């Protein structure tokens, strides 16, 4: 029915090699070699990011989609890539990161990058069961992929309901992952949230062609439906004519040390 529904069906039909070629086609990508090399040797002192995910929040911040300010809540922080990026920013006073930590390599990793001493992590935290707390900047990077679009729809709606709960009057800045934005129920929900909170939706170019994820952000106003369909059309175009090639750029590097 929607363009994004056509995209998901066709994606699931792709052959193994077609899939691998398509997923990286014309996407942007950070080179993670330096970070991985330093992490393998346990070098927590060096100015590197713990995850690939940090490239998404840098693009959001640097391109004017998101201000990062005051007390920041990082929901679904995982390793801490968004938390440590935030801690390094001028206007930030503290970061609190919450994550399930269901798997070992998805638990917070301590670093000594700038402002590490103003970050607190709590793993074994379900942000859906816990009471909300005030924030000036609310981040949420939750949404597990599924080949089943109905599963992805439910996951997305669950994340958006909890976001509305966590989103306080209080909260000026926000960035929330919308796993599968193309579902009519998801669009209708985002539209009512936009009436309440403002903002708009953006597609981060570091996302792989194999997911339709977009981000609901405070920093811009735009038409939800127009933005989602434009992404759907881009992803379909890339499928019929796949370059099989990502544009590689430099990773997220950080200053190091404590902040007062
Ligand atoms: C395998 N597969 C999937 N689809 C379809 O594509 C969608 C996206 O999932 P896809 O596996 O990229 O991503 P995830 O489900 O999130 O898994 P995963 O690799 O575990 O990604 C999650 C984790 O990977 C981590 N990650 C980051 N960088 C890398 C990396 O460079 N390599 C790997 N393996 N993981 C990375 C990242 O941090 C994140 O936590 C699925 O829903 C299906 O519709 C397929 N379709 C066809 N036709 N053929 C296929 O073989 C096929
Ligand atoms: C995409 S990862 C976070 C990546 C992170 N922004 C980074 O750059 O390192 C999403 C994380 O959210 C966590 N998560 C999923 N559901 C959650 C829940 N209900 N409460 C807290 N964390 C959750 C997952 O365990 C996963 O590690």
């Amino acid at each position: 029915v929607t363009l994004g529904e056509v995209w998901k069906r066709q994606l699931n039909m792709l052959g193994k090699q077609e899939f691998e070629r398509y997923k990286v086609s014309d996407i942007t990508e950070v080179d993670r070699t330096a970070a991985r090399r330093y992490l393998k040797e346990g070098r927590t002192d060096v100015g590197i990011s713990v995850s690939r995910g940090a490239a998404k929040i840098r693009w959001l911040h640097e391109r004017g989609y998101l201000r990062i300010t005051g007390r920041v809540l990082d929901l679904g922080c995982g390793r801490g890539g968004w938390s440590y990026y935030a801690a390094a920013q001028k206007e930030v006073m503290s970061v609190k990161g919450y994550t399930l930590g269901i798997e070992g390599h998805e638990k917070p990793i301590h670093m000594q990058t700038l402002g590490w001493n103003i970050v607190k992590f709590k793993d074994k935290s379900n942000v859906f069961t816990m009471p909300t707390e005030p924030s000036d900047t609310l981040l949420c990077d939750i949404g597990e992929s599924s080949s089943n679009p109905l599963v992805e729809r439910d996951r997305t709606m669950k994340v958006l309901e909890n976001f509305e709960r966590w989103k306080h009057v209080n909260t000026e800045n926000f960035c929330v992952k919308v796993l599968a934005p193309y579902h009519p129920d998801v669009i209708e929900k985002l539209e009512r949230l936009q009436l309440r909170f403002g903002g708009g939706i953006v597609r981060v170019p570091f996302s792989r062609n194999s997911t339709h994820e977009m981000y609901y952000i405070s920093g811009a106003r735009n038409n939800i439906t127009h933005m989602v369909n434009t992404t759907s059309r881009s992803l379909l175009r890339r499928m019929t004519r796949p370059s099989g090639k990502a544009i590689i750029e430099g990773d997220v590097f950080l200053p190091t040390g404590t902040r007062s």
